[PDB]
């Protein structure tokens, strides 16, 4: 038996439990509805940002597999089920290609100041092509911050295919990673502030990237530059990008990720036309939520049939 | 001597012809004032659309050559400098890549539906990412028309960096040619048509070509797929492309070229958040500028030295 408190991202990920194990959907999960339906299940599939406590693992009596439905851990009582020999399996960077090309999207966005003309060309102002002028990516510097799943998706796309030169920062990765994606490993970020006609922010979040684009970050920037931001928006400290904008420390911006989130109606950021939105879907794509839904119930089945799962967020369980 | 009606669209051109030839610039050209300037000059530049008639033609006494700015030479009296032994040059073919990145801007802004994302977030409805879901293009297929400069450059960026299968359409190109950029060369549009997620125009326009994609195109196309068409405004039909977009024949459009040009206050394609415009100018950034400049001076240098241009209008007076 297994257990899918909260719906998956996609049905595929329903069926293919249903094939191999008797599976109940609890809709809207209530934290009782879990005490009464967890306790003779063998795997537990937990939506974001439903919690999962030790109350919870402790009716759990044939509990063997416990799997989010992404990256977000946080609210499963990891402690709990180590004790239980209950392994737990979250779904990250299933989403990594359509970050990539969300990313490419709003990178060129920018350097072809698409939302702007479009918005001329509606408004019968065609005549705006006498004092507009897009930007070439060929030969332009790609800076990226984090070079991880997604940033090195976008440093691979950015050098080959768009012949920029990419630029990387990033402390935590092997000092040959960057060659591999043909990007450049620089050690100072400031380096990277001045150099790049375009920065494209990938990082995880931690206390030391968070409001890691401050004020000060934005002055070594070049004016003529662009910021992407599609990690989280916590990255970004926003009122120093509202004065970038507006005392045009940069040249534009775009932006798949708020601090705070959901943004407020009146953002200020709103009234500037080099600045562009996406309401944070630069990772929501159909394929990306059945990888998603794929990756979860597979990982059930794996530790339901002795297999080692690739997630294991707790291997000394194994 | 050589003469400059109107400026090139970079001063590398004219410093060019500066090292080799005495130069005179009129900026703002009047038909009298080219008839005064062009009697002893031995080569002519002529900045789009600026007409150069029989009249200026019979009064260039020394004309050997003619170079126009860009692709067009509607604006020149062939026939009249054919009869006078002068060569006619156009310079296709130097915004290659400009046009190349505004394509892949417009198929990623189709596939993230980034103007209309963007403009539900500046208008306070965030939440519109709970009926919109973008499209991945890793996996689709796109349709190229026209395997040309520009269309070999989309498909081989498509076909390996976005992971696209690449279908082209080009009956006039090597077997051979689509193998190259890893696209396939197919001999029925309408399997183009019915298997694309995605076509993108890239022809020349001809008899053949005009208005290729009318009524009977779009029904075929997929209900789900996008046009883009950064070529020639007829090889649409526009009035059949709002048809295809009212009644969901097609799924949206990206549009940088329009027939009638330049497009009205009024065009019924405005009211459509599926269609994006911008205002013809997929070719216009600096280096390509540049490109066309170096070109136009170097073809007027060339036959001024007895060297064959290649871009040659009238071929029948070498
Ligand atoms: N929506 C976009 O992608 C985008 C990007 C850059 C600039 N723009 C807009 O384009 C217009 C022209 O900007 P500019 O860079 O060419 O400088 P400008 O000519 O001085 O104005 C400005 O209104 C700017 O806000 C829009
Ligand atoms: N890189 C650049 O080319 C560049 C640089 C700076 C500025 N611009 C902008 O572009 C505008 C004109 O550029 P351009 O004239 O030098 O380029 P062009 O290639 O000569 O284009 C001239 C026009 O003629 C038509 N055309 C295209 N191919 C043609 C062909 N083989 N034969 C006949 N007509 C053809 C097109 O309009 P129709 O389809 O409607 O007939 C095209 O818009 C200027 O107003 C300027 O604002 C362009
Ligand atoms: N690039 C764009 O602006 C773009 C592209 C496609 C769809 N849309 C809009 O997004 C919304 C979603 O439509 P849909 O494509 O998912 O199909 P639908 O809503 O099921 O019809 C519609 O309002 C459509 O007009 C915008
Ligand atoms: N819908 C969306 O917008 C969406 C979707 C998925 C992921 N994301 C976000 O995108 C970002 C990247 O995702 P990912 O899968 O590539 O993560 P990842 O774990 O694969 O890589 C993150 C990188 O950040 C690097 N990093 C750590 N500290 C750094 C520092 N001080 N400076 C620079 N780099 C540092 C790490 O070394 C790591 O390589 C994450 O913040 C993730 O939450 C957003
Ligand atoms: N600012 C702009 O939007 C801009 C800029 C440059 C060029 N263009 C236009 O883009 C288009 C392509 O430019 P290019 O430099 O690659 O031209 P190109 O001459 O290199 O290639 C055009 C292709 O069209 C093909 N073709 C001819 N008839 C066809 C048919 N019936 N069906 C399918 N294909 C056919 C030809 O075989 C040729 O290969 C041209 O229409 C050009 O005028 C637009």
């Amino acid at each position: 038996k297994v257990l899918l408190i909260g719906k998956m991202y996609d049905e595929i990920g329903e069926k293919l439990l249903a094939e191999y194990t008797n599976v109940e959907i609890i809709k809207e999960p209530k934290q009782h509805q879990i005490h009464e339906a967890i306790q003779d299940v063998s795997g537990v599939f937990v939506r974001y940002p439903t919690k999962l406590d030790a109350q919870a693992i402790g009716l759990a009596k044939n509990l063997k597999v416990i799997s989010t439905s992404g990256f977000g851990t946080d609210a499963i009582d990891i402690a709990a089920a180590t004790k239980r020999g209950i392994v737990v399996v979250n779904n990250p960077g299933l989403s990594t290609t359509a970050v990539t090309e969300h990313t490419l999207s709003m990178i060129l966005a920018l350097a072809k100041k698409l939302t702007f003309l479009n918005q001329c060309v509606k408004a019968g102002n065609y005549l705006i092509r006498n004092q507009v002028q897009p930007i070439q990516l060929e030969g332009k510097t790609l800076g990226i911050v984090g070079l991880g799943r997604i940033g090195s998706a976008v440093a691979k796309i950015c050098s080959t295919a768009l012949q920029m030169r990419v630029l990387a920062y990033d402390p935590y990765v092997p000092s040959g990673k960057a060659d591999t994606v043909r990007a450049t490993l620089v050690q100072d970020l400031d380096y990277l502030l001045t150099e790049s006609d375009f920065v494209s922010l990938h990082p995880e979040l931690t206390d030391e990237t968070c409001e890691m684009f401050d004020l000060e970050a934005f002055k070594k920037m070049k004016p003529s530059a662009f910021l992407i931001n599609t990690s989280r928006g916590k990255v970004v400290r926003q009122p120093d990008l509202v004065t970038a904008i507006r005392e045009k420390l940069i040249a534009g911006a775009a932006i798949d990720v708020f601090e705070p989130e959901p943004p407020a109606i009146n953002n200020p950021l709103y009234e500037f036309d080099n600045v562009i939105f996406s309401p944070h879907l630069a990772g929501v794509t159909p394929e990306a939520g059945m990888a998603a839904a794929l990756s979860a119930a597979n990982q059930i089945l794996q530790v339901l049939q002795g297999e080692k799962p690739p997630y294991i967020i707790n291997p000394k369980v194994w």
